[PDB]
């Protein structure tokens, strides 16, 4: 399925991230996952990477995976979410 | 209404968020809802939670919520500002 | 002109933010500009309001503010930037 | 293509910036690069510009800017990514 492709890249995506942010930052796996994520939904809670290699990875990582992750949540929100919402509607 | 479903459930959402922000990361109720607000819009005008369940919660309620969020926005903004302001605008 | 008037609440919105900031934060209405502009567009490169009035007024910023800021950056690339490239890019 | 043009513009547009940033904030290219990304994609990661003119800038680069680096992803997911991952799930 679509829904099942998207989830399956976006997890690989996460992962890369938390691989290359727990190796290069020096950070724990969930830190590395929470930047990762943060990133990548725009959301930004977080302060910029400490080294240039950060850097210029989060700036490929953005453009690479931003339509991806975004792709993901619109088929969550529309094949997923908004499906639940109608069952859950109907007396 | 489309509109009225989509508004309570952000305010779910975000009642669900503060409830969990002030338990787990020990912040006052509008410190919560703040940051709940600014995390599902992507606005992240805020530091990331200090705890490791604040980081795991934030990446599931970010997921969860952000399709959600943003399309209360582009329902409030399409359904409800647009006719306003187009009322507003005949003489 | 759908344009000119988008632009124009756009403006109207980013005043009243600019005066918001500046009286409840303390801001120069420079920084009272510039966190009305990074919060409606979700850029979000900014730290919190430290007042609860300042956090309440954000919270309902983004919310009504968000829809109109995004369609005038829709109509300003669909409408204005994108013609002016086709232009550009005709031999 | 439309993809090139937009590609190009984006370069142009991220130059721009690197140059804007690394002259008047004082930063090394590869931080007003970073700077100018995490900004124009609203990832935000970043504290704010120090000078008057840095957040001018910014202003005006962002509702400049956001339109055709969103475009340019929207053009990068839609008609390339997509076709690629298509094309990766035929047998
Ligand atoms: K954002
Ligand atoms: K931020
Ligand atoms: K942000």
């Amino acid at each position: 399925k679509e829904f099942q492709v998207l989830f399956v890249l976006t997890i690989l995506t996460l992962i890369s991230g938390t691989i290359f942010y727990s190796t290069v930052e020096g950070l724990r796996p969930i830190d590395a996952l929470y930047f990762s994520v943060v990133t990548l939904t725009t959301v930004g809670e977080a302060p910029p990477p400490q080294t240039d290699f950060g850097k210029i990875f989060t700036i490929l990582y953005i453009f690479i995976g931003i339509g991806l992750v975004f792709g993901f949540i619109h088929k969550l929100a529309v094949n997923v979410q908004l499906p639940s919402i109608l069952s859950n509607v109907v007396p």
